[PDB]
């Protein structure tokens, strides 16, 4: 069950130096970077796409606001069962033992983003990765 | 916004752990707002803050170690501080939670947490009164 | 109180260099080394012994070889409660906060073998150090 | 044998999330916590007389404001050759390996400061914690 | 003395999955990530192009070969003193508390590149960044 | 190509270190090729191996240290082993080193190396006769 996922390292974890802790974890699970994009400041329409599934909740500006309020990394992963293990380590800031678990604190500021089903992450892969 | 009460225990200070601790709160972003370094703690106090343990077989031997090496008193401060910096304080049984990834002991546990509301307005009293 | 648990770093440990990475794991819980030994290769019938509730399974001879593929320490751990909590510590590739659920990603290459009972502790203790 | 040294963690530390971090090397190389207070905002005329034989630079009321700008921690740590052995600790930001050569890259933010000798130790631990 | 250096993470770093941990002590002395790319197997001229001051000696075709043997990751850092500093970090294979100095033992397998001079870097930067 | 003793000493134990020690080499690329775990070495092998110190003040101290609590013997291999494996255990003095990070003694100093090709061979014959 070979795989890959898309991932987003968001501002807060520029603000807060954790961005190579946060791939570290990824790293040491064993996963591998198939491609890979630093953007200084996101294109808002890349975003607006992104989390198009959420363009009518009223937390849909801030978000885009905050996603856009400092650098992105995305990131193809490919490993076994990527799309479910990298959610698991990406996790929420209930559980300790995740990334999310363990460095973040808010609803909006969490670090880190994850595809959670076969078909967001073929999309996911497509808005960043266009060429393929 | 919300502030808790947390206790590094003297095995904590005896086994050098105490940046470790402090380190994985610090990480998830909590922010320290008050500290002292007791380099033992008065049994007066130790009572107080275990005063709803008065009952219990383990009570005499919690004070006993509670007042056998130095010990920290934290407040922290963050959003939903209580419940979260509890959850990372964990159990022996959880790793991934502080105690679960170093303590292994009923007792010796290095690090407390307070568990709701009233006991962290409680707790805070007891260890800051200012 | 005190137990004792046999505890295995496969090959795959080796091969990743996540040696030290296990040990820590286990050292910063608190449980302290009893017995240990390196095997550059494990003899065959060790591991055969160590697996023979598991000798009918179709994973059977894949498993052994891969057990000798590389280098794998034995140690005997000693600690309160040290057989469940090891265990625990071990976890699965599903658990993040765990061993295997941060360094492993697969079904036979997980890192490390801890027993799960009190009777698989006692008889795998003595295969790793008959003498005793 | 035995010394105590007086150490302070800067308000960069705070602001930079690595109070626990320099702390850790510190204990990690056996020193002892003897003393320890947190000032929210430590005091200026405290800032001053820490900083007195600095009184005539030119960078001298800069320093005062920065170490003002957010909390401080000041610690008295005990252990053999303390003042010596935290000094090189500290390092400078020059010298990977040492906290500021690792984790600071400035020429007034860098994180910790140390005493450099017997005097300076005994003259700022009065300081700090003037009740001994 | 604000300064952008060009900085390669090199297939050895990826074969033993410590890409995130070269990056994070970069991150952790507070550098700034300003632009970077993920090659799965780098174009054999921009390796060229990148070691031409090295066409000569005798370890130029197999030190190309193994670039190009395995992902790089080419990072364009920014901060204070940065191309001087950057390379301290990087350091050797003989000083502890560097990258090199810490994780690497090899003449040709060292982890990670670090421009050396001010010229070295204006001409790294446009080799793996022509856009600008 | 070479190979080199280290010996974990027993403060490592004491102080729960003997993971970090390990790692620090296990993330330079070195390879456990032998090793052993002695609870409690005989005094004769430390004696031999420290022979060359068995003229000066510290002589026995050092020896009652090293059988005080457990020991490991680790053969290491990998591309100038003895030096860089040598340079990493450092000193008390050096920062960024094994004993500049985490000792602070002159004799509970964490870990041994061998200093040259002679000592190497020597004293892996010592821990690992066979
Ligand atoms: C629910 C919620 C989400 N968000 C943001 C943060 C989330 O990472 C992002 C997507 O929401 P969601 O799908 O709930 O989170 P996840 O990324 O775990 O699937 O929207 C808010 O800003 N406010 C909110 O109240
Ligand atoms: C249950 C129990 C607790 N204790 C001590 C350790 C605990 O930190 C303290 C309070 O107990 P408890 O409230 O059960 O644990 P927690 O600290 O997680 O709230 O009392 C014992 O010493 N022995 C025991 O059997
Ligand atoms: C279930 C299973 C196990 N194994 C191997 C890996 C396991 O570590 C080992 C023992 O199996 P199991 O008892 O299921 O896991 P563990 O005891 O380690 O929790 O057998 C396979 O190779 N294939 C399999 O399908
Ligand atoms: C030299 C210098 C120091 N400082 C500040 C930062 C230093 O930590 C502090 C004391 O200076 P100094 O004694 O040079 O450094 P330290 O004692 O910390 O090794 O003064 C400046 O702000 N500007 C300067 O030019
Ligand atoms: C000297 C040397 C370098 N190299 C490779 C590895 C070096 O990182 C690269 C550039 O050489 P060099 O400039 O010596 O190293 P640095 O990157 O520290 O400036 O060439 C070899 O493969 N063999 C050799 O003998
Ligand atoms: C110099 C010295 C060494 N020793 C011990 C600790 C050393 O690890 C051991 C050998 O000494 P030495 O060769 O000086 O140190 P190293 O271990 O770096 O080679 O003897 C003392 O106990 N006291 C002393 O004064
Ligand atoms: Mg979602
Ligand atoms: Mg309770
Ligand atoms: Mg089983
Ligand atoms: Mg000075
Ligand atoms: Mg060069
Ligand atoms: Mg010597």
């Amino acid at each position: 069950g070979l795989q890959r996922t898309l991932v987003l390292i968001k501002p807060d974890a520029f603000e807060r130096s954790l961005v190579a802790e946060i791939m570290g974890r990824i790293e040491k699970k064993n996963f591998k970077i198939v491609s890979m994009k630093f953007w200084s400041k996101a294109p808002r329409n890349l975003i607006e796409q992104h989390y198009k599934e959420h363009s009518e909740q009223s937390y849909f500006n801030d978000l885009c606001d905050f996603m856009v309020s400092g650098p992105i990394i995305s990131i193809v992963y490919e490993g076994t069962d990527a799309i479910s293990k990298i959610r698991r380590l990406q996790g929420n800031i209930l559980t300790p033992g995740t990334i999310r678990g363990d460095l973040a604190n808010d609803i909006r500021e969490n670090l880190i983003h994850a595809s959670d089903s076969e078909d967001s992450a073929v999309d996911e892969i497509s808005i960043w990765f266009p060429e393929t």
